[PDB]
This record gives structure tokens, sequence and C-alpha cells, in this order.
């Protein structure tokens, strides 16, 4: 039986933020979420998460996927662990104590932490790591037989102890029953003082050493937040590359934790993919493309464009400098060119809009052609209207389509026309001015 | 006499691609091409390239610059080298065996490989390298006199041999005659088994050690492809910096292998230069500028813009957010502003188009001024027409020029005009509507 | 008493530039300026800067903040220091000799250099550093008692001396009086030969060792210029992160030396902030945003946009792909959308311009709405006019406003209208064409 307690009560003053430290994001989700995900690797029978500062905000994040307990005042990690008492004391198993500000720790590492605690029948196993610059961290003191004696911080550290490279990551696995009993024995309570109690009784204490020290990073400020962003960024992009995705520069490409990318997808440097984004097979993404919560089919080419909460079928060609705003759909083989904005509209297959065009709140059929400079109007300073555009409609360049209006199938709008009324199918609509040339007049200008 | 065999038959399954592994690109050209380029450094009397998977595709790449031989089924490097038999066996010299998936290997290194093979009168010289993590590679076993005894992989590797840091790069130089005779002696044939034959006869075998281990990289997946991209990117940008080109961030600037850049050229981070692109002296390129197969004169400023298959004279100012599409020319001192697209058109010197304008299929003279919002129409849903614009023509803002039409020299198009007929020189053309004010009417809106 | 001499006479041939080497920029200001800034940390009673090549250009940079002396021909560092004679010889103190091509050297390091020179009563203290690749640099020879004997370059370096890791950074602190007297004793004069004179007299010579070797970088070419850019970039971004600014990628974000950023400001990768730029609290900046000499209030969101010499109040939402040109102001909560350009205009609070719009030379009130495709005209091929737009004016989509004109409060411009005359308050202005439908006509197209 395995149990788990997630520490997430500290405020994080070095962050210079009012947001709970653990809620700061890394590659899409909060640090707390990354921690919770690694936890499930040991399939915890019960999971308790200690909260404190702005408990409301935090509870919204992991609501329903773990139990909670509130900590009034910051009375240390010991008091924090004591809040888990009403729910855990009286259960046989291994209770892992992990902080929520260590996003890089992986599930496999926690499995390894649990397997070690069992294999060595320890009463308390400490996840440690080695570094050639141990300044600040508590050091793991052992003996000639490699047995873990005690953790000593830089307040009780003698010169001989000040050289120990093996440090404490602040992540442990304790024997449930013994843990809460030893907490009653111990100006703040430290979870580390629990090891002192076990020592007096000569109870078995071990230490699992993390292979990658950097995986133990504890985020206390934004400098470390960026480092977490760095490790996580590399991790994610590595996986994608193994999955058959080419990266011009995986070190400078920004893909969120939950983004899905098919094989053969080619991604240039400086591409941003955020939220619930999916990329179909063979799709090409160029430098500057920014996608938020969108689905992109296969064989599509997104050249330096921004796509938010929209769907993009296969064969779609977009950009450069195009903007696909929320609630839009681009049918197969649709072409959206430079300086074109599509907002809250559905675009049928093969429709072309290659230049300086605004399509807002429109239902557009297939094989439609938007001439450069076409503007659709839906707002009047109060109300929002809709326009229906049929299949095979040719919309003249520099035209203005004023909603509500419907352009029937195979309709044609003359260039420079201002359309206020419906255009029946197969009809042509013109509404501009006639050209008048005046000789020798450009001489007076 | 020096000979050369280029191995390029493997499929590369870890790539998760149907494209031949060696054809994957790095900084503009295929890995195979980078390899071929290093080869010519030893001026090979004859060059044979072993192919296999999709031989057609590969042959198009190096057609006419090297001989070829096809390998039916993947029967190992030994069989691959045996395909070179009909063309090489019976020649006196040094035959270099290099794989096409090692893009970073330089010509100077191969020269050094050939010079070592000669200076030491070896029958087989192995290009090796040292690493502190030799897991996977075959290890070079020597003796107390430093003589190369044999290569041992991780299948015959004893614990004492499992610690050797000197590994085999998979690149060799063999004595031509002996090579093909020893191949007849040896479930797949390995080019490494050839060294076993030489050992039995006590024939001289040496090893040239690469100074930079990373130069030996063998691309088997996209992770390594990106690493090659990384090394090659740095290499190219280093050269440019030595040639007098400033880089804000050479680690995050993407310049293809054959791009030419003059001195004093200033390049901000995140600039992309692809294909046959040339940059004149003192030209400034800002973050986001993307250039494909284009020539740019001196003293030009390209601010966050995209230029494809076009020519840009000196003093040209472009951007930000401008798009110069295929088959365009921008005369000297031409100014193209934000959200302006130029497609298949010639633009005379000093012509200005600073805002939200589309110029497609036009021949434009010098000193022309395109008012913001000017649209040129050439397409009607079937045909593409052309428009001629003379010198000193002032094109009114928000005007629509409908091809085929000609605006004579010093002509003027009134703002908001829709032009369908030619405008004679020195004439003015207007074709809009008159303004009508209605008092107290905006009260009912 | 502390004195200072700044060496800035070399041309820098490996730069392949006509600009004085020291004037090349790093994170906004010249290398020379970074040097001068570190100098003031020791509060120099008198500061002399040695110049030579294009002395005019250099003097403009540090004019009034330091004294100058010109060097006719390049006769070495010794001659350069001798130019300081007329102003310094005859003063009691410590004269620091620093070159202007070492931008990374910090003020704290120079303070430490001065404090060491005093604490050890040296006649000449040498700022040295250790590296495992000392090729090229002069090596600090000491003895069994750690006393500094002499500096030996790679021309007099014996094999035993060729292994010394401690090198000379080219930065020193000499006893003023002795310095200029020893210069008269010594085909070019070297400041290093001064140590030889002190040795003959057995005068005390020490060496302060820089903790960070990379801080000693001397820029001789653009490769090193980029490295300086790299260190300086990291330094600046580190400070900001400590000040509470989040960075997705501090390694790929470009912020000039004097930029000011408030806490809680969120900055995505690839953001550029240049010159005298200020960022208010909580403001969000996305990938591609480029800001030059501008002020941005709090809570603003700048999505992939370019803002030059302008002011942006709080709550302003900009982008993507927007261009705020010189001399503009955006009142609170102003919204500027994609492909919109604002030039030399003031925009009142809550005014919206969300699409393909050009606003040049306009004074615009609050609560104004610019419909997509709105164009303002101010140029006629000679003169520049101005337009006044009141509060609550609704400007129709695809309209053309021709200056000089005034749109009174609560005015309305019909979509597609070409406005040439003032529109009184509460009035509506229309000037387009009527729609005419022709049945079965789109059949012949």
């Amino acid at each position: 039986s395995n149990f788990a307690i997630i520490l997430a009560a500290g405020k994080g003053t070095r962050m210079k933020s009012d947001l709970p430290k653990v809620l700061h994001k890394v590659a899409g989700i909060s640090m707390l979420e990354h921690v919770f995900r690694s936890v499930g690797a040991i399939q915890p029978e019960k999971t308790v998460t200690v909260v404190g500062h702005k408990a409301e905000l935090v509870e919204e994040v992991l609501a329903g996927q773990t139990e909670f307990v509130t900590q009034s005042e910051q009375l240390g990690t010991g008091h924090a662990v004591m809040m888990t008492e009403p729910i855990l004391e009286g259960l046989s198993g291994h209770t892992l104590v992990i902080a929520g500000d260590t996003p890089l720790i992986t599930g496999e590492s926690l499995k390894n932490l649990i397997d070690f605690h069992i294999n060595h029948k320890n009463v308390a196993t400490i996840l440690t790591a080695e570094t050639d610059n141990p300044f600040g961290y508590g050091r793991i003191v052992r003996n000639d037989n490699a047995e873990v004696l005690r953790i000593v911080e830089q307040k009780d550290a003698t010169d001989f102890e000040k050289q120990i490279k093996e440090i404490n990551t602040g992540t442990y696995v304790f024997d449930n029953e013994r843990l809460f009993e030893a907490l009653k024995n111990i100006g703040e309570y430290y979870i580390t003082d629990v090891i002192g109690i076990f020592r007096e009784t000569g109870e078995k204490v071990g230490a699992y050493t993390l292979k990658d020290f950097d995986e133990s990073l504890g985020v206390n400020d934004r400098v470390a937040l960026a480092t977490a962003e760095s490790v996580m960024r590399r991790r994610i992009n590595h996986k994608h590359m193994v999955n058959g995705v080419s990266f011009v520069n995986p070190e400078a490409t920004y893909i969120d934790i939950d983004v899905e990318i098919a094989s053969e997808v080619q991604i240039e440097a400086n591409v941003t993919l955020k939220g619930q984004t999916k990329i179909g097979a063979e799709t090409v993404l160029t430098n500057g493309t920014y996608v938020v919560d969108s689905t992109i089919g296969a064989g599509a080419v997104i050249t330096n464009s921004m796509i938010e909460e929209s769907s993009v079928a296969d064969g779609v060609i977009v950009g450069p400098y195009a903007h696909i705003r929320p609630n839009s759909s681009l049918g197969a083989q649709v072409h959206i060119g430079n300086f074109v904005e599509v907002k809250g509209s559905s675009i049928g297959e093969n429709t072309k809009a290659g230049h300086l065009t605004y399509i807002g709140n429109c239902e557009v059929g297939s094989n439609v052609n938007f001439g450069a400079g076409t503007i659709t109007v839906n707002y009047d300073g109060k109300n929002k209207y809709k326009t229906v555009i049929g299949n095979n409609v040719f919309v003249g360049s520099n035209s203005t389509i004023i909603a509500p209006v419907e352009l029937g199938d195979n309709s044609l709008v003359g260039a420079g026309s201002t359309i206020t009324k419906d255009v029946p199918a197969d009809a042509i609509a013109i509404g501009r001015g006639r050209q008048i040339n005046k000789d020798e007049y450009a001489t007076r200008l």
C-alpha cells in the first residue's frame, strides 16, 4: 500500500507574486500539476494535498483528483504533514512526502523511491542527490558502512560536513504509522526532525540517490522557474523528436505539455503551440507560428500565423501574417494569405482569401474567392449580425459586405462594391462609381 | 591515388520517415550532400556511391557528380562495399569508406585520414574518436606499443574492454586491392570483419583519432538530426562572424549552407535565410525576417518581413510585416511598409508603398506613390491580367486598379477610386461618391 | 585617491569595420560605455580616456563625463598611457589602466582590484585570471612564496612556462607617480614592460585573480562580440527575473541594458525591448513583440507587435501584427488589432481599431470605433494634413478619411464612404454607391 502527501502551502516571496508559488506555470500547467502527475506513477491508494495561501485557487486546480487539508499559519513542513493525520494515521503502507515546487521530478523516480523503501525495509527513505556545489542544502551524513545517520544543514554543519556532496532533495517516503506518531514528539516543526526521532530508536533509514541532480530543482524564484521551463521544454521536444517530429531548434521551440503532434511533422524554430493543440501528420509549421487550443489536420502549411480556438482541416495553407481567431473552421485545402483575419466563421473547402481581408461571423461555402481588401461588417456599435456566403461565390476586391446578407451560389460581387442586400444565386452585384479622366489636370498637383 | 565509396542504403527506421535517411536536410542540403562535399577534399580519382532504398530520389541529388551502384536487400556494409567491386577492384590507391549519415565530418579531417594512411603505410586505417560514454560503439583494442589489434563491439566486449573510450566512427580508408580480395573471404557482412582478415595475416592497421568527437555524429533519429542542425548552424554563423557579420544571437539565427553575406551586415536573432540567398554589404536584417532564394543589395533594411524568389536593390526599406512574393524586383531606395504584399511585379526606384497594399502582376515605374489601402486586381476566376504604372504616378488611398490598365506618367488616381480604364499621362482619374451630411441622425443609432 | 585611464585607440581589423572597435554595441550601448560604467564603481577622482581612430565619434559618446587625450599613431599601450601624463603625473593615488574592449568586467571587480592594490601596498597590481586553454595570453610567473615575478608572453615562453594557467587580462592598477616615471625608461611601448622596471628595483607587484574567467573577455572580432552579447544578455535577464519578471526563455529574449521592467511582467521568448523602454507591472509581452524607446503601462497585453517612440497607457491590448509608429499615444484600455498601423497620432481611452486600418496624423477622442479597412489620408505628394476625430465617433468599415477634416462627437461615417468635408457632431455621413442586382448574369462569367 502506497500513500502520498503533496506540500503546497508556501507563499514564495522571492517570486514577488501574489499567486501561490506552486501555481506558477511551466510548459502549460502549474508546477503543482507536474508534481501530481509524477505521484500517480506509484498509484497512491490515498492522496492528500496540503494547502494554505489562497487555498481556493489551488483547490480549483486539483479538485476531485486528490484530498485536501488547510494549514492556518506557516508552521513548517512538520505541521503541514500533521494536517494529513486525520486522513492517514491508522493505515499500513508507505507515505511519500513531496513538495509541489519540484516540477522536474519524474514518476519513474518516485516508483524507484518506493521500490527502494520496500526492498530495504526502511522506516524512512530520503530522496537525495549529489552536486559539486552543495551550498545551502542539508547534507546526508553516513558512515563507513554507508548507513544513513542524519541530515545536517548549514547551521550545525562542521567543516568536515560542509564538504559532503550528497544533499537532501526535500522529498521522502516514510512508514505511515511511525511517521504520525513521531510527529507528536517534536520556532517551526521540520519534516527533517522526524529522522532524528528514528535515530534515537536506531530505526532503519535509507537514501535513494537521484541520477540527474537537475531533476531535483526546487523553484523559489523566477530564475529557477525559467530553468524548469528549460528542462521541461527539452523533455517534451525530445519525446516529439523520438516520435518522428523534426525540429530545426528544439532548444528554441515552445510546445506545451499536452500538445499532440503526429510523425513527419516539420517544425521550424520559434514555433509556439499552447493548450489543447493537435497537429496532424506531415504538417509544416514555420518560425513565428503561434497556435492556442486548436486542431490542425495533415499536410497543412502554417506559415508565420496565429490560430486560436479553431479547427483546421487537411491541406490548409495559411500565411504569412494571418490571424485565425476563436471559433473558426477551415475546410480542406482552404487558402488564407497574408494579413487576413478569420473570426467566428466557418470556411468551406478550397475557399481562397489571400490578401488583406477580414471575415467575421460568416458561414462561407466551398470554392469561394475573396478578392484582396474584402471587408465583412457585422458590428454597428451595439448589435452583431451574420452573413451567409454560398458556394462558388466570387467576392470582388475591396468590397464591403454588410450583414445580415446572403450571397447565393455562383454569385459575383463587383470590385469596390458596398453590399447591403442579399444577392440571389447566379446574379452579379455592382455598386461603385464610374471612371472620369481629366486631361492635363495632374499638372496642377 | 585516392578513391571513395559513399554508403547510403539504410532506410532509417528510427526516423519514422519514408524518405531515405541520408536525404534528410541539415542547414539547407541533405546529409548526403554534406558528406559528398567533405569527400572532394581528398580529390577522389573515382567516387562510387552505394544506394538502395528509393534509389531514384537519391540519384537525382548527386546525379553526374559521382558513380552509383544499387544494393537489392540490406545485407550489411560488407555487401554494400562489394557493390563497388565492378568499378574499383583492380586499381592502386586508398579507398575511403564513409557513410552518408555523418554530415559533420569535415574535408580537412578526411585529408588527415588519407595523409595518416599514407604516412603510416597502413593496409587499413580507422577513423576513431574518444568519448567518456562509449556505450553502443565498437571499441578500438590496441597494445602496449599502441598498435591497433581489433575492433570489438558490445557483443564480444569483456568488462576490461567495456571501458575503452576510443571508439570506431564507422569511417575508414582501406588499401583498394586488398579490400576487395578480403571481402570474398567473409547474418550480414560487416565492413569491420575486414579488419579481422588483416589481423590473421598480420597486415598493418592504424587509427586516426578525430580531435572533436561530436564531429563524428551519426544521425539515426530526429534527435541527432537536430544536433547536426545545431553544430552546422554554429559552424556557418561562425564563418560569417569571421567574415565581418554581426549576430545578436548566432545560436538562434537560421542561415542555410550556401547563403552569401557581405561584411558589416547586421543580423538580429531569429532571422531565417534559405536557399540561394545573397546579402549585400551593411544590410540590416531584424528579428523575424525570412528570406528564400533572393538577392539583397547593400544598405538595405529588412524589418520583420518575408521575401521569396525576388531581387532587392540597394537602399531598399522593407517592413515590418511585409511580404515580397516570387518573381519581384524592388529598385533602389524603394520603400515597402507594413502589411504590403508585392507579387510578380517590378518596382522602379524610389517608389513608395507604405501601407496595407497589394501589388500583383504589375510593372511599376520610379517615384510612384501607393496610398494606403491600394488594391490591384488581376484575377477574375479564370484569367490573369497585367497593369502598367508609369513614373511619378500618385495612386490614391483605398483605390482599386483593375487590370489590364495603364496609368501614364505623372497620373493621379483619386482616393477611393475604382479604375477600369487607362489613365493618360498627366491626367487625373476620380470615380467615387459625394459626401452627404445628415444632422441629428447619429442620435437614432 | 583613485585615478583611471581608459584605453580606446585600437582600430580592430578583425572586426572588418570602419567603426572604432570600442564603439560596437552590446545590449544597447557601446563596449566603451560598459567599461566606463564599471570604472565609476571606484569613484575616480579624475578619469582620462585615451582615443585615436575617429576620435570625433568616440568623444561624442563620453563627452563631458571624462577627460580625453589623442594618440597620433598606434605606438602601443605604453605610448597610450603616456598621453595621460600631462593630466595625471604629479598626483598621489592608484591609477587603473583598463581597455575599452572588455565590456564584461564589472564595477565590483574593479573595486576588488583597488582594494587589493591597497591592502597589499603594491606598486603595480595585475588583474589576472585562470583558464585551461591559455594559448595566446601572457602568463603570470610567480614563485614558491606566490610572489608575482613577471608576465611572459608566447614569444619568450619556455615549455615549463607554456603550461601556466594564470593569464594576464590586460587590466592593471599602478601607483600613479611611479608609473609615469617608469614610462620614460622604455617597435612599440608595452604597458607590460612597466612591470620589468619594477622588478629590477624589486618593487612590490601583486595580482588579483578574477573568479569568472569569462568576465575577462576581450572583443577582437564579431565572434567575441556575440559572446559578450550572450553574457550581457543573460546578466540583464537574470536581474529582471530576480526583480519578479517571468521569462519563458531568458537565453532567447533581447532586452537592452537600460530597459525598465516592473514585477509580475510576463515575457515570452523572442521579445525585443530596445533603448529607453519601460514596462509597467503585470504587462504581458508575446513572442515577436519589438519595442523601441517606448513606455508601456500596467496590465497591457502586447501580442506580436512593433511599438516605436510612443506611449502606451494601462490596459491597452495590441496585436497580433500591429504597428505603433513614432510619436503616438494609446489611452487606457485602447484596443489595436491585427494589421493596424498608428502613426503620429493620439488615441483616447477605450477607442477600438481592430483590423486592417491606418491612422496617421490624427487626434482621436475616447470611445471611438474604427471599422475594419478604415484609411486616413494625410499626404498628397507634397503636404501633410491633420484630422480631428471626436469622442464616440463610429467610423464605417472600408472608409477613407481625407485630411484636413473633423468628425464631431457621436458622428457616424457610413461604411465604404470617402470623407472630404467635416462631419458635424451627432450627424451621419454617407458617400458610396447603391446596390444593383442582375439576375442570371454570373452565368456568363
